[PDB]
């Protein structure tokens, strides 16, 4: 019942030691919320974009780990807003695997440091809201230590914010979001 696409961040500024941390935890959530009836999608960003793997292929080798431990970061920068909007419109795409009648469940992990992007948070939004996208956002980094990042988290996610921010070293995360995930 759920498509769960993944949005991580592999700009230069999120160092390798964090983008490592990324998917341990993307391999973490898949490995627990493997649920029958649940697929997963993950796209990298910077100021380009990559599809690891589309529902379709998760569907055909649902093996996280598997499906994880190739991606290499991009580097370059931060295109979140634009990742955004591609995610909707790409990575929920029936010609994607995604399916009618699903839950969309959009898991971004950043520092907050959006850099080079033309669009803002403003031009995007507001369409992942109408698709019914439910947005996660998982901070990496300096992402909770400076008063633009910390907002740039809470932009993103889903209302209340501060029920669907997280911080990525807070282990706890994933088992709080499953108990959410109960509540769609
Ligand atoms: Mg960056």
């Amino acid at each position: 019942d759920s498509d769960i696409a993944f949005l991580i961040d592999g700009s230069g500024s999120i160092i390798p030691h964090d983008f490592r941390r990324m998917k341990e935890f993307v391999s973490t959530v898949m490995e627990q919320l493997k649920k029958s009836k649940t697929l997963f999608s993950l796209m990298q960003y910077s100021e380009e974009f990559r599809i690891h793997f589309t529902f379709k292929e998760f569907q055909n080798n649902p093996n996280p780990r598997s499906l994880v431990k190739p991606i290499t970061q991009l580097l370059g920068r931060t295109h979140t807003a634009t990742g955004i909007r591609k995610v909707v419109r790409e990575l929920f795409n029936i010609t994607n695997g995604a399916r009618k009648n699903a839950f969309k469940i959009l898991v971004v992990i950043t520092d907050g440091e959006k850099f080079g992007d033309p669009l803002g948070y403003e031009d995007v939004i507001p369409e992942a809201d109408r698709e019914g996208v439910i947005r996660y956002v998982i901070g990496v980094g300096d992402a909770f230590r400076s008063e633009k990042s910390r907002q740039e988290l809470n932009t993103i996610a889903s209302k209340p914010p501060r029920d669907h921010v997280f911080q990525v070293n807070n282990f706890e995360a994933l088992k709080t979001i499953q108990n959410q995930l109960r509540e769609k």
